[PDB]
């Protein structure tokens, strides 16, 4: 890795690879540092069986390259992780991206030097790079989180986390296997494992809402047709709250009769996918509205499993539909109908400790040959906090953000000039199709950088007052929805001791992009440039 560079980029997943590509195109020196052996980010790390995207392949893809759009052939309604990894390798090879990337290398600290207006960045290999701009493309869901209980290191069997899955197939044949966590990771990994294991124990805490994916082959007519209008189709997706073609249902879940509700929701349930989140305009705004939808979903869940005792344990309760990430399930509910699959309800009987033989609840011991941790991620701030980042006056990012992330547009933080966060806290981030949130942040940041070199500036900084205004705005629009009142990773609720604040912008990607454009249009209002 070079000793000096215009822009250093941390992370080689979607965000990082695009930042590299566009920056070269703008004629800036740029280099990328990445912990992993190769490119991919989440689709490199998350190789557990059943790993699949929950945005339709034709939406969840880059649009910066008409060539890539014309050449790539997706195959399924929802792409499996290995296909998305092939796609990302395709794009990397096409634009020759690896010559710009150092792999196997973890950034450990970065400190801003006020005299030079530059960042000096250090790695666990002892490299030191001096860069004018520092782009953290280091992910949202990139640091695995272990669950909160002892005896983990004592377990005699094999121990896995889904976000750090082995690079070659793991064989569960004839095993007694435990999965802890039933987020989308656990929901995807579990039916795969149940095919091999002599017995599978699924350790559920709060149940998550899941609806049928109804995956299907992609019609190759449809692909070829779509391509003729691809750039147009994408543009429609950029002009939405969600970054996809999801239908924005006009009515209120409350204005309709029961019969019309069932019938409309029945159509979504048969169709499959996440679009039901926008069946009515107020599902995420009004608790009575939300509840009518949630109830319809709970009953479909009940009717999915024959033992009604086991079915009632699968019904999510205590939090509004859609306020933890919606999950797309494939034969997950069906799975509890098998002899060798066991739902362990750890709300009724909490896990007390892992033992050398298995798992202890307050009710009994569970002997196991392997334990799979589907326990999620220290989300949104996790990766940043693992790095000793220091701004003006030696302030640690970790400390300034200790009560929750403070940003302007989520893009930068006051006190830390020349530093940009891709698709993180204070922006749409994971509340969209992330390829659309990711391209828009990469273009805005890399445009900002180009504008800086153009007009002769060397220092970009969020104005503290606008940040404070932005933080309060994010919180106040979040408080008009039901989002903040549920314990989700959006809220930091899954890391012990982490401050409970809703971390994402909820006003929709479209409106967020309009605001960013007005900002850059006025020469970057809310930034101070010198
Ligand atoms: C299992 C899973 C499924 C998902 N499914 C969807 C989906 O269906 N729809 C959707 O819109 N989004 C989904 N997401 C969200 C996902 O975060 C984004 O879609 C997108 O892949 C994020 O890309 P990225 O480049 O920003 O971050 P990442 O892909 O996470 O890349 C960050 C990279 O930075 C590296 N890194 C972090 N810190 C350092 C450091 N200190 N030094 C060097 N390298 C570092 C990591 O190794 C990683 O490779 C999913 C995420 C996960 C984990
Ligand atoms: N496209 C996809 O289908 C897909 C697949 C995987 C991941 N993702 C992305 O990644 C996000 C995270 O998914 P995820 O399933 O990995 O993690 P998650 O949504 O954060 O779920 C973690 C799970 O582990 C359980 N858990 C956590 N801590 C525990 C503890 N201390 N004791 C007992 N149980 C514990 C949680 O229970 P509680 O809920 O009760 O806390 C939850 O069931 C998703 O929401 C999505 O954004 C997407």
């Amino acid at each position: 890795p070079p000793e000096e560079v215009d822009v250093l980029v941390v992370g080689a997943g979607f965000s990082g690879l695009y930042a590299l590509y566009r920056l070269r195109e703008l004629g800036r020196s740029v280099h990328v540092i990445e912990t992993a052996g190769d490119v991919g980010g989440v689709w490199y790390w998350n190789r557990y069986p059943g790993a699949r995207c929950a945005i339709e392949s034709i939406e969840y893809c880059y649009s910066f390259s008409e060539e890539v759009l014309q050449e790539w052939n997706w195959t399924e309604r929802y792409a499996s992780q290995p296909e998305i990894l092939r796609y990302i390798n395709f794009v990397a090879d096409k634009f020759d991206l690896r010559s710009g990337i150092t792999f196997h290398t973890t950034v450990t600290a970065a400190a801003f030097d006020e005299a030079t207006n530059t960042w000096t960045v250090d790695t666990n290999h002892g490299d030191r790079i001096r860069a004018r701009y520092l782009i953290m493309a280091s992910g949202q869901l990139s640091v695995p989180q272990l669950p909160n209980f002892p005896g983990l290191k004592d377990f005699a069997g094999n121990l896995y986390h889904t976000g750090n899955w082995p690079h070659e197939p793991v064989d569960f044949s004839g095993q007694r296997v435990g999965v802890i966590g039933t987020g989308s990771s656990g929901i995807q990994v579990s039916p795969q494992i149940a095919k091999q294991a002599a017995e599978l124990f699924v350790f559920q805490r709060t149940p998550h809402f899941a609806v049928p994916a109804r995956n299907a082959p992609l019609d190759p007519e449809f692909l070829a047709d779509l391509k003729k209008r691809y750039a147009e189709f994408r543009e429609e997706s950029r002009n939405t709250p969600g970054g996809t073609h999801r239908y924005q249902g006009p009515k209120s879940a409350l204005e309709v009769s029961d019969e019309e509700l069932v019938e409309t929701l029945e159509r979504y349930w048969q169709e499959g996918g996440p679009d039901i989140l926008a069946a009515y305009r107020d599902i995420l705004r009004d608790r009575d509205a939300n509840e009518r939808v949630a109830e319809f979903i709970r009953n479909k869940i009940r009717n999915t499993v024959r033992d009604p005792e086991v079915a009632e344990r699968l019904v999510p309760k205590g939090y509004p539909f859609g306020t933890k990430r919606l999950i797309l399930e494939i034969d997950y509910y069906e799975m509890f109908n098998r002899d060798n699959v066991h739902l362990v309800d750890t709300l009724s009987a909490p896990i007390e400790t892992i033992t050398p033989r298995g798992v202890r609840t307050s009710e009994r011991e569970y002997e196991l040959d392997s334990l799979v941790l589907a326990t999620g991620f220290d989300a949104l701030t996790g990766a940043l906090f693992k790095i000793d980042i220091r701004g003006v006056g030696n302030v640690a990012l970790k400390e300034k953000w200790a009560a929750g992330p403070r940003t302007y547009l989520g893009l930068s933080t006051a006190g830390f000039p020349n530093l940009f966060f891709i698709a993180g806290p204070g922006s749409p981030s994971a509340l969209s199709n992330m390829l659309v949130s990711i391209e828009q942040h990469v273009e805005w940041v890399t445009d900002h950088i180009a504008y800086m070199f153009k007009n002769g500036l060397t220092r970009s900084e969020a104005v503290l007052e606008k940040e404070d205004e932005w933080v309060e705005h994010v919180n106040e629009i979040a408080d008009e929805t039901l989002y903040p009142m549920t314990a989700s990773w959006y809220t930091g609720a899954n890391v012990p001791g982490k401050p409970r604040v809703f971390m994402l912008y909820v006003g929709g990607f479209h409106r967020y992009r309009q605001i960013c454009d007005e900002v850059a249009a006025k020469g970057y209002e809310g930034f101070v440039l010198t």
